[PDB]
């Protein structure tokens, strides 16, 4: 039960110096004060070419692809901080290099949705680090295919965060996404489940010692992964059509060499 | 926590009073109990056209398999439907509502009772008297060769719990009562119902299972795999429909299928 503390504690440091825009800073930034600096907000066509004057968007080599293709560098950018991540989770390292792969290769989209749940309200999403903030109004109205990309992830974010889990929560639940030993094509499952029950029994200690008037919490937690599983299918499925019907690129060639899978 | 335990004795008379045939029931005639007879095993043709003589046919060869799959799934909406009113609460809710819950909980349902029904190599069939093979399915011409082995790669994830009927029944109640369903009017009573089932599962666990850890847990992220499921089989029925259009979809199951 100590150990247990040390693990939760453990995970919280690894996920604070892992990720550099947390759940505290987001809903601060989200939600009036902590009055710094408020975001550039992008509503509608016209605040978006201003948006990449001032703000300066790293990704910039149309427009529904131009925001697709910022999506994907930062999905790239967020991938590396998840795998930093996922080698301070104790016993990972240890684990078959071929899994650690495989691990990684299907728990970066579930924690990716995660974390964008974090970022986002009912009302849009934070973006360019905190800097500004996409509404999702103008995102639902963008083109075919391109108008439904982030809706699904919108509906998952607003039932998420109704349980209005914090970071040293949030923590322990990617370290219990990454370790699913159900993953295709894993050659020693034995391990990653020990790791997984340990992690386990450390999220629902967290969280009862941090939510004791959430019953279930826990239980309602778990369900949430089916929730998550079902947008990478709705999400594979968009990919498709994208590749099957979008000129989709131009291309550097090895541009689309960095983000394949 | 007494009442707890109250609830899930309840429950689980529930479960038997609903269902003809349990899990216990099922694993007796697959094993080799005196309890039970064992059944007709059915490998190819032959037997099965040797199975038409020790019985039964539903009450060309992959249509009437099929066609008597689904009476089988219509029953068995009718024993989880039975079942779903003695869950307390639920009969109390908006009536839409009632409807909603079923219409996506049946399918969940119905999976995880098929599990209970199979092993590695195979199905029960007929009320328990007959089994049919899992090559001699995978066998049938396409579309139909694909329709069962889904099922039985969950089965056998599944059965690897080693959960038994009073934890099935409860478990059972949890996929129904979901608040997360689509079209739900009233969410909040719903969510309160399952937060009970929960707490009353979590507890069942902990007691018939007790040197199997995060049983609870591991239970609970399966649910993920039988959705999958369902998804993959709507995919298969739109192509069923439209390849072999002779064959007739019960309304009940017509209903169901819009989501
Ligand atoms: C991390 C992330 C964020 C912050 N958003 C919102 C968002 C919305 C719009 C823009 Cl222009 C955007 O980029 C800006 C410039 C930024 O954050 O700096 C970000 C996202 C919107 C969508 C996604 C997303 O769906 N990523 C999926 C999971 C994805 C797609 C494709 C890949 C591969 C590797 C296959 C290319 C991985 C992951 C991820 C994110
Ligand atoms: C409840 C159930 C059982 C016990 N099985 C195994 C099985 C396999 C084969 C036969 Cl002939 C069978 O029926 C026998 C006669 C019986 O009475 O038990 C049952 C099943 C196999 C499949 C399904 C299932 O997926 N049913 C769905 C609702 C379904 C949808 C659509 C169709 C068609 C092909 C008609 C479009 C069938 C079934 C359900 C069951």
């Amino acid at each position: 039960s100590a150990d247990l503390r040390a693990l939760a504690k453990h995970l919280y440091d690894s996920y604070i110096k892992s990720f550099p825009l947390t759940k505290a800073k987001a809903r601060a930034i989200l939600t009036g004060k902590t009055t710094d600096k408020s975001p550039f907000v992008i509503y509608d066509m016209n605040s978006l070419m201003m948006g990449e004057d001032k703000i300066k968007f790293k990704h910039i080599t149309e427009v529904a692809i131009r925001i697709f293709q910022g999506c994907q560098f930062r999905s790239v950018e967020a991938v590396q901080e998840i795998t930093e991540y996922a080698k301070s989770i104790p016993g990972f390292v240890n684990l078959d290099l071929n899994d650690q792969v495989t691990l990684l290769k299907y728990g970066v989209h579930e924690i990716i949705y995660t974390m964008l749940a974090s970022l986002m309200n009912k009302d849009g999403v934070l973006i360019s680090e905190g800097q500004g903030f996409m509404t999702r109004e103008f995102l639902k109205s963008l083109r075919k295919p391109f108008g439904d990309f982030m809706e699904p992830k919108f509906e998952f974010a607003v039932k998420f965060n109704a349980l209005e889990l914090d970071d040293s929560d949030l923590a322990i639940f990617i370290a219990v996404i990454i370790l699913s030993g159900d993953r295709p094509g894993l050659l020693n499952v034995k391990p990653i489940e020990d790791i997984q029950d340990n992690l386990l029994q450390a999220l629902e200690l967290q969280l009862k010692l941090n939510h004791p008037e959430s019953s279930q919490l826990f239980a309602k937690l778990l369900q949430k992964m089916t929730d998550l599983r079902q947008i990478v299918t709705e999400h594979v499925q968009l990919l498709q059509v994208i590749k099957k019907t979008e000129t989709d690129m131009s291309l550097h060639p090895l541009l689309q060499e960095i983000y394949k899978d």
